């Protein structure tokens, strides 16, 4: 099955939107960016659901409060995607979205000490790898009962690049160039 990677926390915590939900994601975006949203009139608390404007693209997203910060700021998660950001204004979540689960689901790649011993290098290499397929991946489940479920990811393009094995190879190659 096909999905798009929308956020990487680490190799064991990856947010993906599975293709079955592409139209649903489009409708959420269209509805949030198509009508006037209502600013909140009092402070929110951790875990409150709301909507924020994302500074990077100026568009609107379903959000959940992660932290109540000083200076009336909030760290929030964009629940449909997984990335976090800091905003100074919150909007009410329109009622029609209340029961709709977050679009993105969390999965994990297989474990590797290479990834754990070299976190920053692994993540920057992974980012470049994902950019090379614009985040579009084929997904096979290794362990569905795990939390997050463990998966194998392949670039959804002509290379069919095997990400778990390839990422290990690239990281080891850079470490070897520097250290040997």
């Amino acid at each position: 099955t096909k999905a798009i990677i929308t956020h990487v926390e680490n190799t064991s915590r990856i947010y993906l939107q599975f293709s079955e939900k592409d139209s649903l994601m489009d409708i959420i975006c269209e509805k949030l960016n198509g009508s006037k949203l209502q600013p909140k009139t009092e402070k929110a608390a951790v875990d409150d659901m709301c909507v924020v404007q994302f500074a990077d693209d100026l568009e609107f997203y379903r959000s959940r409060i992660l932290e109540v910060l000083e200076d009336d700021q909030y760290k929030v998660i964009l629940i449909d995607y997984g990335n976090t950001t800091v905003v100074d204004k919150l909007y009410e979540l329109p009622q029609e979205f209340t029961l709709i689960k977050p679009v993105a689901e969390i999965c994990s790649m297989e474990p590797s000490a290479i990834f754990e011993k070299n976190k920053a290098l692994t993540l920057t290499t992974f980012d470049a790898l994902l950019d090379s397929c614009k985040g579009v991946v084929a997904v096979e489940f290794v362990n569905k009962s795990a939390s997050p479920p463990v998966v194998r990811l392949t670039t959804k393009d002509k290379r069919s690049l095997k990400i778990y094995e390839h990422l290990q190879k690239l990281v080891q190659a850079e470490l070897k160039l520097i250290q040997k």
